[PDB]
């Protein structure tokens, strides 16, 4: 059993919601290209168990989103407390302007996906 927790730029798994101390422990990960980010927050946020379907295909194992849970998962709390700094260290961000700026884009994107979803 994985669980997955998402971040703008990547999706993240442990088996069995082992403790997670930095990327070392972080089994499984998939990384998004910055122009499909919005697309795959959006899918994240309308298909969350099509999203499910499709790492339990590619990883090979049930698969528990975070979102679809009411316990928070030690992996999402390890990336949501060092969000900023995993995604420098992955070369998403190369200072916190940058990952400001890039946030609030992404976030604007999605936004605006949302917004048309509504007719
Ligand atoms: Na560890």
């Amino acid at each position: 059993m994985i669980y997955v927790t998402f971040t703008p730029y990547g999706a993240f798994g442990v088996k069995d919601n082992k403790e997670v101390s930095g990327l070392e422990d972080i089994e499984y990960k998939k990384l998004f290209n910055e122009e499909e980010i919005p697309d795959i927050m959006f899918k994240l946020k309308t298909q969350p168990n099509k999203i499910a379907d499709e790492l339990k295909e590619e990883w090979g194992d049930e698969i528990k989103l975070e979102t679809l849970s009411t316990e928070p998962f030690n992996i999402g709390e390890f990336l949501r407390n060092n969000l900023f700094k995993v995604g420098k260290e992955l070369g998403y961000f190369n200072n916190y302007d940058e990952f400001r700026k890039k946030m609030h884009y992404w976030s604007t994107e999605l936004t605006k996906k949302v917004i048309k979803s509504y007719a």
